[PDB]
């Protein structure tokens, strides 16, 4: 009858108990120091469910766990209305260049300068690098691009050679705002200021930093008219073509559980969201399920809704094939010595 949520960390736990109070014991709590550990608890059946990102889903899918509800995020386009009925699409990981540099295509990237949001980031790293392994067949992506700015790698690396830090020699290649070329924005600036030949960002990154949308000096005089997406065809389409010229769709996070206790979770959550969701009965009142004393506890903070999925998809399908191609190959290069 009860659903046991698994909290990764002492603060998720703190929230999970409030949830349990308000829910009048309909949702109780397990907890673990790691996510992989919470996954396990779901397998062992010591905990029922928890929300996971593209990558953890895979992990858990492979261990035979199942997506249940996606986590839809507030957006520019999303109707925002009756979102519970289906998932929204989620970021389009795109490769971006300037129109100038004609030679550049998804095929001719070897030994170019690269700009990454940060290491281990989905659109900035996992997706693009994952699909380059698919090309090269090899795992030596550390040495694919001549030099790069990938915040979070070793400052000594060539993967950090392009990163600028605070421009006073400090905080080179760190995954913070302190690193000049960090983030979607920073990777895009990395491109704009001709430090790098390709930037791996998302659709909007381009738009929201062109044609007046950004007041930053490097951004003032930037026209979408001057940048191209790279498609997997090796075709260079305009910036407006993200929809059919992306690398992959960043997966929406997803609530996950065993099939044997899948539809129960589903049924129990939709109610808890009605009580505690963005505009549920008791949200401004007793407990908001998508607000966090810290940030992103149990659920990302900017969660519109948990969404009924489209039938009964396997993780392979829920994640999209492009993404798995990637995470797979980075999971093969990962765990290389067996
Ligand atoms: C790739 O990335 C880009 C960048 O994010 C993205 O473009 C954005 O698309 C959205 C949706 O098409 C645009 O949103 C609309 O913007 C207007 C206001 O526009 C101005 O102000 C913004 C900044 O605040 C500027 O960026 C923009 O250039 C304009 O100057 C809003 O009024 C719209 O509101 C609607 O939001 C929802 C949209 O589905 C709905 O809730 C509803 O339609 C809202 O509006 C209206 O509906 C009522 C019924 O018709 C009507 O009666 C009401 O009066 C009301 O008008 C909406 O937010 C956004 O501006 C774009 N941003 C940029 C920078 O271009 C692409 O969509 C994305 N595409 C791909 C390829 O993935
Ligand atoms: C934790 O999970 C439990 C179990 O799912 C939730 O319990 C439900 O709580 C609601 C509200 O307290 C219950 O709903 C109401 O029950 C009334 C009487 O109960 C009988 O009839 C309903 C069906 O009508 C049966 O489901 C139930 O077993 C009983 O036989 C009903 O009269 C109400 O329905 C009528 O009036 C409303 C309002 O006008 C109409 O909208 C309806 O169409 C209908 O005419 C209503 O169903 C519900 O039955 C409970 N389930 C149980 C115990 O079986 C907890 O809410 C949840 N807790 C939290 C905080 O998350
Ligand atoms: C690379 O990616 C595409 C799309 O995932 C796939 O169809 C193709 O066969 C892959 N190539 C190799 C050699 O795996």
């Amino acid at each position: 009858t009860r659903v046991v949520w698994c909290a990764v960390g002492p603060e998720e736990q703190k929230k999970c108990q409030q949830w349990s109070q308000q829910s009048g014991q309909n949702v109780t709590c397990a907890t673990a120091s790691t996510t992989d550990d919470c996954i396990v608890l779901v397998l062992k059946g010591e905990a029922d469910a928890l929300n996971l990102d593209g990558g953890y889903i895979y992990t858990a899918g492979k261990c035979g766990l199942v997506p249940v509800l996606a986590e839809n995020r507030k957006s520019s386009k999303h109707s925002s209305l009756d979102c519970v009925l289906r998932p929204t699409e989620g970021y389009l990981a795109v490769a971006v260049v300037k129109k100038a540099n004609e030679g550049l295509t998804w095929n001719s990237l070897k030994d170019k300068k690269s700009c990454h949001t940060a290491v281990d980031r989905t659109a900035g790293w996992n997706i693009p690098m994952g699909l380059i392994v698919n090309q090269t067949g090899s795992c030596a992506f550390d040495e694919f691009f001549s030099q790069s700015c990938a915040p979070g790698a070793d400052p000594k690396s060539r993967l950090c050679a392009l990163c600028a830090g605070d421009d006073q020699g400090l905080d080179k290649c760190v995954p913070n705002s302190k690193e000049k070329y960090y983030g979607y924005t920073g990777a895009f600036r990395c491109l704009a200021e001709d430090v790098g030949d390709v930037a791996f960002v998302k659709n909007d990154t381009v738009w929201e930093n062109t044609n007046g949308e950004s007041t930053a000096d490097w951004a003032k005089n930037l026209n979408r008219e001057d940048f191209r997406l790279l498609c997997l065809d090796g075709t260079r389409k305009p910036v407006t073509e993200a929809q059919s010229c992306h690398l992959a769709v960043a997966p929406n996070h997803a609530v996950v559980s065993r099939s044997d206790r899948a539809a129960h979770v589903k049924q129990v959550l939709l109610h808890q969201q009605a009580l505690f969701g963005k505009n549920g009965k008791n949200c401004p009142d007793k407990f908001c399920l998508f607000k966090s004393e810290t940030k992103n506890l149990l659920f990302n903070d900017n969660t519109e809704c948990l969404a009924k999925l489209g039938g009964r998809p396997t993780y392979e399908e829920y994640l999209g094939t492009e993404y798995v191609t990637a995470i797979a190959n980075l999971k093969k290069c990962s765990t290389s010595p067996l």
